[PDB]
């Protein structure tokens, strides 16, 4: 048993809801909240400029050092550092991102790495302004994540339509 509630139940291993994911980390404080990053950690706008915005620009800042260090991460790749004031840990995952024409067959890479945590609380990678087709991001992460993941759903309309279509 774990602090996750109202849900929708899609498989054995993935969960469901309409959510802000900032207000559902706020709120659970889960082991690992997943940012939609992109390879420089730049948490512009979309899901990491949200979860950046709620932790004060910490993340920015130490997503900064990070870098700086280490240089860039691949698209389907990841790197995990704090979850400041949202989770325990943050896994930041780079999905491609279409508006940048990169592959989405990296998409199965990318959600690959969050098989190397028990429990996380995600948004759809590559959905949103990356670009890529939620309805399929959903079907990749249900044939690819095999954890147990929570996924926040910010858009009610698009909720709607991933519970109706989904197979
Ligand atoms: O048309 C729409 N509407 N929504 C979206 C996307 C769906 C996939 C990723 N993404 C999110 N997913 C889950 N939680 C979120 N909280 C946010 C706060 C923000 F400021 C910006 C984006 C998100 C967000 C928005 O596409």
């Amino acid at each position: 048993v774990n602090s996750f509630s109202g849900y929708l139940k899609l498989t054995d291993n993935v969960y469901i809801k309409n959510a802000d994911i900032v207000e559902e980390a706020k709120k659970v404080k889960p082991t690992v909240v997943v940012n939609a990053a992109n390879v420089y950690l730049k948490h512009g706008g979309g899901v990491a400029g949200a979860l950046n915005k709620a932790t004060n620009n910490a993340m920015q800042v130490e997503s900064d050092d990070y870098i700086a260090t280490n240089g860039p991460l691949k698209v389907g790749g990841s790197c995990v550092l704090s979850g400041h004031n949202l989770a325990k840990h943050c896994l930041h995952v780079v999905g491609p991102n279409v508006n940048k024409g990169e592959d989405i067959q990296l998409l199965k890479s990318a959600y690959e790495n969050f098989n190397q945590h028990e429990v996380l609380l995600a948004p759809l990678l590559s959905a949103g302004i990356f670009g890529a087709d939620p309805i399929h991001s959903l079907r990749v992460c249900v044939d690819t994540v095999r954890t147990n993941v929570y996924l926040a759903v910010f858009d009610k309309n698009l909720y709607d339509k991933l519970v109706s279509s989904f197979l």
